[PDB]
């Protein structure tokens, strides 16, 4: 494949780690396009919720023409499609709408509709986790707009790492950064931003799995 080797990959992870040690986001980047950019002919993507477009603005600004993967489960709100749409034609980015193989219907007609009610992890794996692995496949690095401040488990998030579960380089830029960093962000660069956020919704992913306000 086009994936550079398990053991390169760690030490790669490594050395990163232990250079980028409270770098800004845009370093972060930096070092990411410049380790993984040549031999569009990118080696790395970004991933994103299009709950935002911070992440997607960093990336375009450190590497023009980056490529975004967007995980449509099919079970997406529509302003989370607006979203994304409005980040692809404002952005210069090249978006990748990754799918599951199987349809919304076609699930509920092979194991039983509402899936994500009966069993929610095997909703998540088929339609978010096996994807993302499959697309996945091929690049030597990820980058993800994840925080330290999302929950409490998240507290360690490291700033670059080797993930295990597809066994490449997983950088996260906004790990340092709080809900006012992003905040101020937002207002100095005028980043889009998911209609449904600004309705005062705490997390955007799938529609029958989100906390609604009320
Ligand atoms: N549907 C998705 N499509 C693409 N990337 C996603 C998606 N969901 C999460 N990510 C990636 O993981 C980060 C979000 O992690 P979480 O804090 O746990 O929020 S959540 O939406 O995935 O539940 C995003 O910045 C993004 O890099
Ligand atoms: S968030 Fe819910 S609907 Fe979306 S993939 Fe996971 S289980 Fe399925």
């Amino acid at each position: 494949t086009t994936r550079l080797t398990e053991p390169q990959l760690r030490e790669l992870a490594a050395r990163g780690a232990a250079e980028l040690d409270g770098a800004t986001a845009t370093d972060m980047l930096r070092w990411t396009d410049e380790t993984f950019g040549d031999i569009t002919t990118c080696n790395y993507v970004v991933a994103s919720n299009m709950a935002d477009a911070v992440l997607v603005d960093l990336a375009a600004k450190v590497r023009p023409g980056v490529p975004v993967i967007f995980l449509d489960t099919g079970y997406h709100f529509v302003e989370t499609i607006g979203t994304r749409d409005a980040i692809e034609s404002v952005y210069d980015v090249r978006v990748l709408n990754v799918t599951p193989e199987h349809t919304v219907a076609e699930q509920d007609e092979l194991l039983g509709k509402d899936l994500f009610a009966r069993n929610p992890h095997e909703c998540c794996r088929l339609r978010k986790v096996v994807p993302l692995g499959k697309t996945l496949r091929g690049y030597s690095a990820w980058v993800t707009g994840l925080r330290r401040v999302d929950a409490p488990t998240r507290a360690n998030a490291p700033l670059v790492s080797f993930d295990e579960t597809f066994k490449l380089v997983k950088v996260n830029p906004l790990a340092a950064w709080t809900d006012q960093d992003v905040q101020e962000y937002i207002a100095d660069n005028d980043v889009l931003v998911n209609p449904l956020v600004r309705e005062g919704y705490p997390s955007i992913g799938c529609a029958p799995c989100t906390a609604k306000p009320a």
